[PDB]
C-alpha cells in the first residue's frame, strides 16, 4: 500500500488585489508548530468568513476559491483564506488522509481572535469537496465557528475513491498511476467520515449537493441531513443541477444567492 | 490566470528492502546545490552497484517496477542504491523543470565513492520513463557510470506530451481539474543530441504498445547511436509504456541481466 502521499503541490498567480482588494500576506502556526500560509483581507468587517479548498488545490484554487473569495468580499466580509498544510505554499510535508488540517482551522480561527478580535466577532466557514469535510467538522469540534456551508462534502470516502476510478478504466494505466496512491488510500475505508459528527454538530449547516455529482450521491448527502437534523434544527439543503463543485461557476447567481441569505441570517 | 508554479507528487509506500529479504540502511544523500535526498543503501556484499531511477510522478516505491527491478538486482547479486529525486517521496527541494536530476544522480555516485569506494568500482544505471533519460543522460555525461538501461524513454517530449494531453481529454473538465497539475507537471529538448556523445554501452527497451513513445523514436535513437557507440542495444515488446518488466518477467530480467554482467567488467 502506501504510508505516506502529498498531492502536487500548486500555487496560483493572482492575488486579492486583482479583485480590486487590498491584503495582508500573514503566517499562521498551527499547535503542532506547522507554518501555515496565507491572505488576510481585511473588509472592514466585524465579520470573517474562511473559505477552505480542496484536496488537490489551494487557495488559489482558479474553480471556486478565486470566485467565491470575490464573492465574499463584494459582501462585505472579511477574508482569511489559507492554504491547508502540505498544500501551496503551507508548511508540512505530507497530506496523505487530511485529518490534521481541522489544527490548521482551529490555528487560522485562534489567529483570528488573538490579533483581530473586533474584525471577527462573526466567524462563518465555507468549505468545498475536501474542504467541507474540515468545514463540517469545525462546526463540530471549533466553538468559536457560528455557522458553516459544505460544498459538494464527500460522506462516504471509501465510495467516492471507487467512484473516481471508474473514469480512468477505459485508459492507459500510466494515467491512472497518478492518481492510485491516493485513491486506494480512502478506497480502503480507513479515513473517518463526515457521519462521525451528525450527533455533535448543534450549529447551523448548509448543505450543497449536485444532482450530477457522480462521486457523491444526494441521497448520501441527504443521510448525513436528517441524521443531525434529530440534533440540529439549522441544517439545510440544497439539491444543485451542477456536477462536483461546479455550482458556483455553472450556477453563480443561485450560488451566490443561497448562500448569501443563509450566511446574512447566521452572521449576526 | 493559471498555475504560477506546480510541484511533483510525493509517493512514499509501505514495504522496505527487508520484505525481500534484505538489510539496509536509511541514508540521506546531498546535491552539490545543497539538496538533501533520501534513499537506501542495499549492501549485498558486492563490488559492484546498480542505481534504479524511478518516474518523475513516482519514486522508489513504484510497485509496478521500482519494487521488481530491486528485487531482480539484489538476487543478482548487486549492491542497490535507490534514492527518490528531489522533492518527491522523501527528499526535498521546486523541482523546476526537471533539469535538476541530472544533479541528484550525480550526487548518489558521489555519495557512492565518498562512503562505499570498494563497494562501488562499478556502477550501472536503470531508467524508467523520464528516469530513463537521466540515466540516458548520465551516462553521457557521468564518468563514474560504465553503463545504462533506458525502458521507454521519451525521445521526443513535445511529441509524448500531445499523445498525453489527448487521454487527459477523456477525463470529464470537473474530473480533469483534480488531475491537472499532473499534466502541468510535464509542461515545465532534444534527446537526440546524446546520440553524439555515448559511447557506453546502452540498452534501450520500447514497447509496441506504448501509448506515449513510439517504437519509431527509440529506434531513431538507436540507429543515429550505432556508429559512434557498437555496444547499443535496442529490444522492442510487446507491452505497454514501462510495463515490460511486469508483462514479461522472466524476460526482462533475462535481456538486462545478461546485459549487466556483460558490461559490469
Amino acid at each position: 500500500g502506501y504510508k505516506m502521499v502529498n498531492p502536487p503541490r500548486v500555487v496560483g498567480n493572482w492575488t486579492p488585489k486583482d479583485l480590486s482588494f487590498e491584503y495582508k500576506d500573514v503566517e499562521i502556526t498551527t499547535e503542532d508548530n506547522v507554518k501555515l500560509s496565507g491572505w488576510w483581507i481585511d473588509n472592514g468587517s466585524d465579520k470573517t468568513v474562511i473559505p477552505l479548498h480542496g484536496y488537490t488545490s489551494s487557495r488559489w484554487a482558479e474553480h471556486y476559491m478565486r470566485p467565491v473569495i470575490e464573492f465574499l468580499l463584494k459582501e462585505g466580509y472579511n477574508v482569511l483564506a489559507f492554504d491547508f498544510r502540505a498544500h501551496g505554499k503551507s508548511g508540512g510535508k505530507y497530506t496523505t488522509v487530511g485529518d490534521k488540517e481541522i489544527l490548521d482551522l482551529k490555528a487560522g480561527v485562534k489567529w483570528l481572535k488573538d490579533n483581530y478580535p473586533e474584525k471577527s466577532k462573526r466567524i462563518g466557514v465555507i468549505g468545498f469537496s475536501m474542504g467541507a469535510l474540515v468545514a463540517i467538522r469545525g462546526l463540530s469540534e471549533v466553538k468559536e465557528i457560528c455557522c458553516g456551508v459544505a460544498d459538494s462534502p464527500p460522506i462516504y470516502l471509501d465510495k467516492t475513491g471507487a467512484r473516481g476510478m471508474k473514469y480512468f478504466a477505459k485508459l492507459p494505466e500510466w494515467l491512472y498511476s497518478f492518481v492510485k496512491p491516493f485513491s486506494e488510500l480512502f478506497s480502503g475505508g480507513r479515513p473517518i467520515n463526515v457521519l462521525n459528527y451528525t450527533n455533535s454538530i448543534k450549529k447551523p449547516l448548509f448543505l450543497i449537493i449536485g444532482r450530477r455529482d457522480t462521486l457523491v450521491k444526494v441521497e448520501e448527502v441527504q443521510e448525513f441531513y436528517e441524521r443531525n437534523k434529530h440534533v440540529n434544527p439549522n441544517v439545510e439543503l440544497w439539491v444543485t443541477d451542477a456536477p462536483h463543485v461546479r455550482t458556483i461557476q455553472v450556477f453563480p447567481e443561485e450560488w451566490k444567492s443561497r448562500v448569501g441569505e443563509f450566511l446574512k441570517r447566521w452572521m449576526g
